[PDB]
């Protein structure tokens, strides 16, 4: 299309794809119960992000918000997709260190509240307090990253945990950084870089992190 | 009304509603943990349909989309029932087959996309891309089928399992169809007779599956 | 805001926020995974109505519908709120007394259609069809009430259980003769009140339910 981003939104829809038909193929076969979890949980993650970066490129997944006076772009589909893809990705983290329900409960419905929070903050009319709403989003991402290295094995598992862990708070603490100087928020960074940042950390950390976890001997039981 | 497809809106709300009340008064003093499983999914499915057919009925899940230049009446509480009854169904299946956790996540997962992108596909206003999202809902589709089949006990779970796969294969895979030639699609079937199909498919889908299901002994422990 | 029913909406945000931050302090420290999961279903309740009370004080979370030849103010993010925190409140019971699967399904699922069909009765614009959703949601209400009676430990686990239904069934059943009585309904009481009276029952139902909870021994697993 004629919307600059378009390629950024076509190269995310991409990698997506390519990615969840990697992970497709290299989880074909697996017998292992626990393995199986985490090929799924990682082959459904960029299987979504696929289908949302589709949408926006095809357009269904834009709207248009009155705010500032002017009438803004805002991608909402990318939401919907964080809806479903982030607490997974936390669910991976989760089942890895054998997490307590309690725990998981209290992740996924942080999660939620961060992103429902953050949609809030995209689709609101009056300015100052889209703002409001992105702080709201940020303190429950701080509540999210506090569990990560405060909440909660064998070696491999130990290992693998805190290089994810630190690839979760490095890629995910950016976003906020993104929506604030972004279309979505202050306005100081044009969509077009905007979509090329979110594609970025996107990529990275779906496709990414889930090479470096399925990479990994710790999604095995420990079998003879 | 005076929208040709209310009677089939009708039938379908008034057999769903029946349905519903028929597994609810047969799993009345159903004590087994298991069974009370397969009662649970399998009542919740109909009430669930009887909502969204009474939603129909009554016009309220019913919205224009404008596209190949017209405004085009879609059904879009057809995708609200859908999105939570198709995974209950296939979590029916997975539960007699004593499935993974795996497993089950994949196929609920990839059920959800199956859902999101005819939903997608459903609202779209350029046309032909309307056919894409149908296109990727289909390999969603293909792929819930392929684990069904290639992806999975007491000889009547055997039995049982066998028999609703079957019906599952042979009615799921007529959806696709129907949404491609009636007014989602192509146009070639007008949206009364797409109804009345879709209301037969579902019927048997959900009630007809479900007396399947609960005439078994498969859904009972083994007890003596 | 000039909107006068503004003042319960503040006074919901805070007493919401003030009892998601005590929760959190409260459970700080706890160890035991069965607490753990109590804490964080509980305090996960007003989290998530803090920030849906905040967006009908900010104005987000209100939309006009055309009823009774009206443009009628509705509040529809009370039924984003209730969607999440009704079943997790149920689940909270459901722990307590160790419920089968099947009937924690039930539950969440009876939840899901009394607040969905509540919903659609909320925005329907067929002034006598929002009485027909009213029945069905009531109907859905009056199954989970019948089975926290007749679907179902240590004597503080029964003891905590029983008050906690007493709460349940007082407080909850009040909302379905607000809402009849008030501005989605038949329009007896003004828009101002039934927000008073909405705001005092979700604190209560809530704030009031967890700290009950919170303080029983009985989410405590038996240890020496
Ligand atoms: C698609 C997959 C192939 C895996 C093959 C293995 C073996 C930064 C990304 C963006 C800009 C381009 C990042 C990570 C890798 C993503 C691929
Ligand atoms: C409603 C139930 C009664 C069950 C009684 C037993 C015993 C095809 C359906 C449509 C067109 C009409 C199908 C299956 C049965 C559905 C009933
Ligand atoms: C906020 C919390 C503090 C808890 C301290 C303990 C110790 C009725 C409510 C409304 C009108 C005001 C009710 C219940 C208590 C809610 C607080
Ligand atoms: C695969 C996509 C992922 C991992 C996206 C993660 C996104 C976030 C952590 C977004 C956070 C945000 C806030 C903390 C504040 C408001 C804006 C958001 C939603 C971008
Ligand atoms: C009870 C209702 C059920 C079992 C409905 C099943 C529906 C589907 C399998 C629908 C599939 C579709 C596609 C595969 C492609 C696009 C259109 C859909 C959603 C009709
Ligand atoms: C924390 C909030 C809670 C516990 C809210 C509970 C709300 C209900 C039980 C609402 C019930 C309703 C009906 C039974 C009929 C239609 C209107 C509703 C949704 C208010």
């Amino acid at each position: 299309t004629g919307r600059p981003e378009w390629i950024w939104l076509a190269l995310g829809t991409a990698l997506m794809g390519l990615g969840t038909l990697y992970f497709l193929v290299k989880g074909m076969g697996v017998s292992d119960p626990d393995a199986k979890k985490f090929y799924a949980i990682t082959t459904l993650v960029p299987a979504i992000a696929f289908t949302m970066y589709l949408s926006m490129l095809l357009g269904y997944g834009l709207t248009m918000v009155p705010f500032g006076g002017e009438q803004n772009p805002i991608y909402w589909a990318r939401y919907a997709d964080w809806l479903f893809t982030t607490p997974l990705l936390l669910l991976d983290l989760a089942l890895l260190v054998d997490a307590d329900q309690g725990t998981i409960l209290a992740l996924v419905g942080a999660d939620g509240i961060m992103i429902g929070t953050g949609l809030v903050g995209a689709l609101t009319k009056v300015y100052s307090y889209r703002f409001v709403w992105w702080a709201i989003s940020t303190a429950a991402m701080l509540y999210i990253l506090y569990v990560l290295f405060f909440g909660f094995m064998r070696p491999e598992v130990a290992s693998t945990f805190k290089v994810l862990r630190n690839v979760t708070v490095v890629l995910w603490s950016a976003y906020p950084v993104v929506w604030l100087i972004g279309s979505e928020g202050a306005g100081i960074v044009p969509l077009n870089i905007e979509t090329l940042l979110f594609m970025v950390l996107d990529v990275s950390a779906k496709v990414g992190f889930g090479l470096i976890l399925l990479r990994s001997r710790a999604i095995f039981g420990e079998a003879e």
